[PDB]
């Protein structure tokens, strides 16, 4: 069976962080620490009376100047785990189920033959930033998969899930053919937001808490605007209609074109010059150039389109469309133009019923990767 490497989507993998602050935003919070300690996911750090504190040192800074994000003063913050599965299996040390992820998965993989930190290895990153601002993970995954090329005698499995998909898209655009014919066996694709997705206009404007209901919509989105991988995701003009409106209020109308207004509108500037950063990265048409499973889910109601009545409304009104709770359903038609564009098999496959994050331990997904992993 081949090596397979997993790459995460955002929130998707554990980060640590040390302290040496010179100022703080309340008593509370802690100035110092001797060692690193885990920022995400620890639950006890969410809570209302210290959620401040956190917010504080997991924020990244967005210099104008120099066009990049930087770490608030005195903090570090790093992602453990390169090369394991520990980060990705479970978000929370702890080991709850609240942050069980890859964990289902993993399992499976070990009972098939596999082994932690071997022949299955974790490619986890920094999912608060965008691409441009992750290249050494670049330059480590593709040693990575050389090396286990060569310890494991033969091409590599590559495994994405949600907002992962990009990340590894952006990877292999920029490989070489030839590396890629190589080093590459398959690029299984889970849930992968092709062109953005259509609930990131909600995240910015009014916070998105669904993922983590003991923090509240107003004091999360401060950590999701400052995250420039939010702003990336926002919805492409290569698989939405230019003239689509994300989101409507009573005097004005956003599309995809409108932007640098809706930024403007809902107070938060820099976004606009995140959006300007990370737009360009990934090449709109360009396929893998590798064998290719797009494995997608339908039949969840999706959020496609949102009414304020101003900007902050409590309550956003919601209209639904297809795909898996997450990913709006058109992001699937981006790997279907791919076919016609590489010389590799590219085959999909709808998952019904399957919701964005459920789809990484439901049985059917699993009975798909044990096909492709050992033939049978
Ligand atoms: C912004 O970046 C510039 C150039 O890289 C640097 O001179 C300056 O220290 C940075 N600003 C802040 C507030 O750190
Ligand atoms: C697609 O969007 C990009 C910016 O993300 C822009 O540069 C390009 O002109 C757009 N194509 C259109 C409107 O056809
Ligand atoms: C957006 O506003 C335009 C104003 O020209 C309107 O015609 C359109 O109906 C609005 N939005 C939607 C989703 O139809
Ligand atoms: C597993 O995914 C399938 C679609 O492939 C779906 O029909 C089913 O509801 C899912 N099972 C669970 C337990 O969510």
């Amino acid at each position: 069976h081949p090596p397979v490497v997993l790459v995460p989507g955002d929130l998707g993998n554990q980060l640590e962080a040390k302290l040496d602050k010179p100022t703080v935003v309340h008593y509370l919070c802690s100035k110092k620490t001797e060692s690193y300690f885990t920022i995400w996911l620890n639950l006890e750090l969410l809570l209302p009376v210290i959620i401040d504190c956190w917010i504080d040192n997991i924020r990244l800074v967005y210099n104008k100047t120099s066009r990049a994000t930087q770490f608030p003063d005195g903090v570090d913050v790093r992602v453990p785990g390169f090369g394991k599965t520990f980060s990705l299996e479970f978000l929370d040390p702890s080991k709850s189920s609240v942050g069980s992820y890859f964990h289902t998965m993993v399992e499976s993989l070990v009972g098939w033959g596999y082994t932690r930190g071997e022949d299955v290895r974790g490619a986890p990153y920094d999912w608060r930033r965008a691409p441009n601002e992750n290249g050494p993970y670049f330059l480590a995954l593709r040693e990575m998969i050389e090396e286990m090329y060569q310890l494991y005698g033969g091409p590599v499995v590559l495994v994405a899930h949600s907002m992962g998909n990009m990340y590894t898209l952006y990877f292999l655009q920029r490989q070489p053919q030839a590396w890629k014919d190589k080093y590459i066996r398959a690029f299984v694709s889970l849930g992968a937001p092709w062109g953005g997705v259509a609930k990131t206009l909600r995240v910015l404007a009014s916070g998105d808490n669904n993922r983590i209901p003991v923090i509240g919509p107003l004091k999360i989105r401060e950590q999701q605007r400052s995250a420039v991988s939010t702003s990336w995701l926002l919805p492409y003009n290569y698989t939405w209609s230019p003239e689509k409106v994300f989101v409507q209020t009573p005097t004005i109308n956003y599309t995809l074109r409108d932007y640098r207004k809706f930024f403007q509108d809902i107070g938060f500037e820099d976004g606009w010059l995140m959006r300007q950063d990370t737009e360009g990265l990934v090449e709109a048409t360009m396929p893998p150039g590798v064998q290719l499973h797009c494995l997608y889910g339908t039949g969840v109601p999706t959020p496609d389109s949102f009414y304020y009545e101003s900007f902050p409304d409590r309550d956003p009104k919601i209209c639904f469309g297809d795909g898996d709770g997450t990913v709006n359903l058109k992001s699937a038609l981006q790997c279907q133009a791919w076919q016609s564009r590489q010389e590799h098999q590219v085959l999909l496959q709808e998952l019904p019923g399957s919701e964005h994050i459920e789809m990484l331990a439901n049985a059917t997904t699993l009975a798909y990767l044990k096909r492709v992993l050992l033939g049978p």
